[PDB]
This record gives C-alpha cells, sequence and structure tokens, in this order.
C-alpha cells in the first residue's frame, strides 16, 4: 500500500543513530527503485536487532522517507535511551476521573476498530445499568458532567485503549496498576473481572455516589502524607484525612469543604503547592460511610477471577498480593486510601521501567516518575491520549513511544509479514 509506514531505526548515541540515519538515507535513495517500502518497514522491525538509542521516521513512499532520514541524520536533536530492555511488556496505568473531555472517543471510534469494537461491547450494559448512551457521551460537543456519567465514560475508554493496544499494536501489559475508579479497568485487563462485570462495578458505585453529592471537598499537595497527617494531628482536625497517597511527595486530602480550603490557602502562603480537586464528595473518607451497605450488596453477584496480570493493587496493604475483586475488595476500594504510591514503588522494585497510561488525558505521570525519581530509576512514564490531541493514525504514536521506551511487544502484529531486504548493518 500507499498509505504511511513505521521505519524504526536505532543505535548506542544520538550522533551514531545520526549516522545510521544518513547511510540508510543514501541506500534507500539509491535503490527506490528496487525495493517495496513494506519490505523496508518489515526488515527494520524485525529484522534488526533494537539497540538502546531508538527513533522512527513515518513515510508514505521512499523519498519521502529519505528526506525524513536526512532530516534526523542534519538535526542536533538529542535521543534519550531506552529505559526497558525488551523484557517486560508495559505497566498500564488506569487513573481516577476528571480526565474526560469533550469530544474525547470521537477520532479513536473512527481510526480505531478495536476501540469502537469495545465501546460497542460496553453501550448495552452501560445502558442497562446507568441510563445512557456511552457513545453519545464521549462523543458530544461537551465535557461528560455527573459522577453516573463520568465514571462510565472514563471507564470505557480505558479499556477500549487497553484492547486496541493489546489486539491491533502486539502490545500485551507487563502488569497493571490503577487508581481509585482505575481499579476497574484494571481488573478487566488483568482478568480479575469480566469487562461486563467491571462495568457493572463503576455503574452502580458511581449511581450510588450521586445520593452522597456535596457532601466536602479534595485537594492535593506537595507534601508526604505522613507529614500531612502530622499537621492534621497537630491542628486538631478529624473532619480531614489523607484520602490518596499518589507520590512519595505528594498527598491528596478529603474532608469538610471549608477546611480543605483553608489548609490549601495555608499551604499556598507557605510556598507549598496545594491545588483544589474538582469534587464534592471527599472520597476515600469517611463521608463515603452510608453508600457502603448498599455498594456491597449491588456487588454481591460481581464474579472475581484469579488474576492472569501481575496486579498491583493501591486497595490492598499489600500491592503485590493479588486481589479477590468481590464486592468487599470494591467497598475497600471506595473507601481506603489509595495506596498508589505503594502500588507503583512495588512494580518498580520488580524491575518495570515503562509505565503507560491508559486515560483520556495524563493525571498520574508526575506521580509514576516521583516515585522513579525517589528509587534512583530511569523510568519512562508515557500518557496514551491528552486532550484535544490529534490522534490521526489512532493510537500508532503510543506504541511509537512504547518502543522507543524499550517494552516488550510483538512486531508481528504490526509487521505482519514481509521479506528481509539487504538494507545497511552498521557496527558498534
Amino acid at each position: 500500500h500507499s498509505s504511511p509506514r513505521l521505519f524504526m531505526l536505532s543505535s548506542t548515541s544520538s550522533d551514531a543513530l545520526r549516522q545510521t540515519a544518513r547511510q540508510l538515507a543514501t541506500w534507500v535513495e539509491e535503490h527506490q527503485d528496487c525495493v517495496a517500502a513494506s519490505d523496508l518497514a518489515y526488515t527494520l522491525a524485525r529484522g534488526r536487532a533494537h539497540r538502546p538509542v531508538r527513533t522512527a521516521v513515518v513515510a508514505a513512499n521512499l523519498p519521502e522517507l529519505v528526506e525524513g532520514l536526512r532530516e534526523v541524520a542534519d538535526g542536533d536533536a538529542l535521543y534519550d535511551a531506552a529505559v526497558g530492555h525488551g523484557d517486560r511488556g508495559p505497566v498500564w496505568v488506569f487513573s481516577g476521573q476528571g480526565s474526560q473531555w469533550a469530544a474525547m472517543g470521537t477520532q479513536l471510534l473512527a481510526s480505531e476498530p478495536v476501540f469502537a469494537a469495545t465501546i460497542a461491547k460496553l453501550e448495552p450494559v452501560i445502558a442497562a445499568e446507568s441510563g445512557f448512551s456511552v457513545t453519545e457521551a464521549i462523543t458530544a460537543q461537551q465535557t461528560v458532567t455527573g459522577i453516573d456519567k463520568v465514571q462510565p465514560a472514563v471507564f470505557a475508554v480505558q479499556v477500549a485503549l487497553a484492547a486496541t493496544m493489546e489486539q491491533t499494536y502486539g502490545v500485551r501489559p507487563g502488569a497493571v496498576v490503577g487508581h481509585s475508579m482505575g481499579e476497574s479497568a484494571a481488573a478487566v485487563v488483568a482478568g480479575a473481572l469480566s469487562l461486563e462485570d467491571a462495568a457493572r462495578v463503576i455503574c452502580r458505585r458511581s449511581k450510588l455516589m450521586t445520593r452522597i453529592a456535596g457532601a466536602g471537598a479534595m485537594g492535593s499537595v506537595e507534601l508526604p502524607a505522613k507529614q500531612v497527617n502530622s499537621e492534621l494531628m497537630a491542628r486538631g482536625i478529624d473532619d480531614v484525612v489523607v484520602s490518596v497517597v499518589a507520590s512519595p511527595q505528594s498527598t491528596v486530602i478529603g474532608g469538610t469543604s471549608d477546611t480543605v480550603r483553608d489548609l490549601i490557602a495555608r499551604w499556598e502562603q507557605r510556598d507549598v503547592m496545594a491545588r483544589e480537586v474538582a469534587v464534592d464528595v471527599a472520597f476515600h473518607s469517611p463521608q463515603v460511610d452510608p453508600i457502603l451497605d448498599d455498594l456491597a450488596a449491588a456487588l454481591a453477584d460481581i464474579a472475581p477471577m484469579t488474576p492472569k496480570v501481575p496486579y498491583y493493587s493501591a486497595t490492598l496493604f499489600d500491592p503485590r498480593e493479588q486481589p479477590v475483586c468481590d464486592g468487599a475488595y470494591w467497598v475497600d476500594n471506595l473507601r481506603n486510601t489509595v495506596q498508589f504510591a505503594a502500588a507503583v514503588q512495588a512494580a518498580m522494585e520488580d524491575g518495570y521501567r515503562v509505565f503507560a497510561e491508559l486515560s483520556p488525558h495524563p493525571l498520574l505521570t508526575h506521580a509514576v516518575e516521583q516515585t522513579g525519581r525517589s528509587l534512583d530509576m530511569s523510568v519512562a512514564a508515557l500518557a496514551g491520549m491528552r486532550r484535544e490531541q490529534p490522534l490521526p493514525h489512532g493510537l500508532r504514536g503510543l506504541l511509537t513511544e512504547l518502543h522507543r521506551a524499550g517494552a516488550a511487544l510483538d512486531y508481528s502484529a504490526l509487521y505482519p509479514a514481509g521479506r528481509l531486504v539487504d538494507a545497511p548493518l552498521p557496527a558498534w
């Protein structure tokens, strides 16, 4: 086909990668009438051992590739080395609510058939459970609002992103990590729940949460949780608690609206980065207590399964423990502190270095980076999509970033067949 293709290139340094690009451009220019673009793309991806310093050039024809390669070769870009060794798959990070944006699903429904098929599977389930069209919600000209609509819509995008990455791009996750509602998508992707049961979990919990709207407020602070708890105790505050522990240096408090706003104002006056979070309930606090018995009863029929992928729990006291995703688990998930930093730390200690957030917009990439920095590790925290980002070739860009960062993937999904061509082989 004369469609744009992905040509992978790699070396040991930024200067050596430029020399590699120059050698390839000269060869492609001399053999363009003899080499099929598909064969060359296949050879570069499947017939070359990928070296630590990676890049990729997109091109529809061989003369377009020569321009792109010469642009690389002439440039002065610093290409970071891969943090993974093609040994482990990426860790999918499923964040909480707040990532939603207007018509967030439109481009992916048109460009990604597996994204569209996953939203089609969820459509009748979310309609029966929550009384609304999730396809209309993610394609509307106005951002989804109301906890009962936001959580199923964000969960739907999350799971459709994961399915596309595995089925279309051959990226099987090495592990999963969820944050609050993100754990429903993490459970589907890890095989702990069926897509339908996880949808029931997110639909039922968000419907019950509308009953407790206007309860209080939440706020993020760039202070470690032990320090935040010490300050609340010192001040005699029992109406505000540490609700989320996202990084060794980041914390989210939740409680009464006036005390939370006063605490944020006080931190700001000390030049401490504090921010109010848009919510009217303080989740992961005693404010959710009234709806927990009803939630346990709503989820009495959820059929949990043994996870097939490492699932780093932000609910359990041990993140390495494999969850029994029953109704009790989802009650604890809503009421207990989100121990996200602990879960990320455990995955990083176990050897995972490539994290990719499968969400409509990145909410926890800084949190992942902060944990890596505290462990003195070189990690990659990627974003699956960003608010208002054009996705003309679907998730192919995320695949390129996962490849560049060193995540283990199946090259036969993107490059299923071709002939190994006698393209240049550089020494190291």
